[PDB]
């Protein structure tokens, strides 16, 4: 049932000074962060990254802004971590945001919503071996 | 004025599952994180990294616990940071530890304190180059 997913909190995540907040949202809802790494992407890892919206509309501008400022790469580990993890990010559009999600809390418009969650468990496992080794992965007792 | 520091959350402060309040504690107070990065150390870097209490009766015991699990290194920017990181921290002695600092609110005993600060300015330069490539640090603008 544990399962790990990527998390990444975008740019307007650092420049809102919430990475604790958004940090905590996580470890109280039982989601492990079993990596973490602040880094400033470049266009070529942005595109790579979201190549699965290379034909979409915004694709364009999804790039710039997730390549306008740092981000903190996390990965996440618990049961269900998967699902957990969008149910607490909450909706895309902040608008449509469930209360208390990070989104809904944070999120500022539907471009710049705070953070990234991967979509499934398949997904889940390309996006964390994009960004992490397996040894920079390390899990560890709640106690 | 603006300086750089070394924070590093200790391994029982991740068994804890506090590293988000532990951000927040410093993003509130002005501390930015410019560069995180869960690590697990091994022995060669605890001990090297603690070279200057080499000769000291803790010293075996400290390099244990550092390498007991992961931990999270952290470079802190702000005013006055190295002073202001140790404020925020508290006395070694948890029993010593001012009223709302790190270790008063989490740590445990004087041998599992929780964090780890730069003690001067100096010193803060070789602990962020000792764990972290100038290209790992990310300075950006708040709110
Ligand atoms: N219909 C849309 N119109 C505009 N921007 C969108 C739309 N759908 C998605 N996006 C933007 O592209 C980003 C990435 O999409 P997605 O692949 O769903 O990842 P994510 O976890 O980052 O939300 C979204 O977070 C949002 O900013
Ligand atoms: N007298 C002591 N007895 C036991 N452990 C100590 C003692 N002094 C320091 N240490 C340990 O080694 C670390 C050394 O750091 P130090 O420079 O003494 O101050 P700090 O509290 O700012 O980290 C301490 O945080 C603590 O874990
Ligand atoms: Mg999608
Ligand atoms: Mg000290």
């Amino acid at each position: 049932a544990i399962e790990r997913t990527l998390s990444i909190i975008k740019p307007d995540g650092l420049e809102k000074g919430v990475i604790g907040k958004i940090i905590s949202r996580f470890e109280e809802k039982g989601l492990k962060p079993v990596a973490i790494r602040l880094q400033h992407l470049s266009q070529a890892q942005a595109e790579g990254f979201y190549a699965v919206h290379k034909a979409r509309p915004f694709f364009k501008d999804l790039v710039q802004f997730m390549i306008s400022g740092p981000v903190v790469l996390m990965v996440l580990e618990g049961e269900n971590a998967v699902l957990a993890n969008r149910d607490i990010m909450g909706a895309t559009n902040p608008a449509q945001a469930a209360e208390g999600t990070i989104r809904k809390d944070f999120a500022t418009s539907i471009d710049k919503n705070t953070v990234h969650g991967s979509d499934s468990l398949e997904n889940a496992k390309i996006e964390i071996a994009y960004f992490f080794r397996e040894t920079e992965i390390h899990s560890y007792p709640y106690q």
